[PDB]
């Protein structure tokens, strides 16, 4: 297992557009379009992010480079974020995986919300930290996800996703 897989189970794949779980316009492996209600603001969006005329529809390789950008931005993002690098730093390659999952979803600025919690991973106080992670709106709205991402940071192996 690794993050590629691991995302991918969680977000499913789509080639048409479609809502997330928030009522946003979305299409492939969890890839925001924009957070506008105009279907059309959409598919210009789109248009822009694969550089050709896609009446909302991709195909299958389309889906899977704008995948392959998404997890390189969040990579990136936290290593360029003050507040993420030094947890990152100190965690082993699954639960960086784990991170990395939280940041896909709900961007950097989200996570570098999570102050107690990454506190708590950074000090390895494992069970501490999963219940601090539960009680956020992440853990009401997506309970399912959430805790197969809490049970990573809390183990330390892919046991959730197998
Ligand atoms: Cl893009
Ligand atoms: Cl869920």
């Amino acid at each position: 297992m690794n993050i590629f897989e691991m995302l991918r189970i969680d977000e499913g794949l789509r080639l048409k557009i479609y809502k997330d779980t928030e009522g946003y316009y979305t299409i492939g492996i969890g890839h925001l379009l924009t957070k506008s209600p105009s279907l059309n603001a959409a598919k210009s969006e789109l248009d822009k992010a694969i550089g050709r005329n896609t009446n909302g529809v991709i195909t299958k390789d389309e889906a899977e480079k704008l995948f392959n950008q998404d997890v390189d931005a969040a990579v990136r993002g936290i290593l360029r974020n003050a507040k993420l690098k030094p947890v990152y730093d100190s965690l082993d390659a699954v639960r960086r995986a784990a991170m990395i999952n939280m940041v896909f979803q709900m961007g950097e600025t989200g996570v570098a919300g999570f102050t107690n919690s990454l506190r708590m991973l950074q000090q390895k106080r494992w069970d501490e930290a999963a219940v601090n992670l539960a009680k956020s709106r992440w853990y009401n709205q997506t309970p399912n996800r959430a805790k197969r991402v809490i049970t990573t940071f809390r183990t330390g192996t892919w046991d959730a996703y197998k």
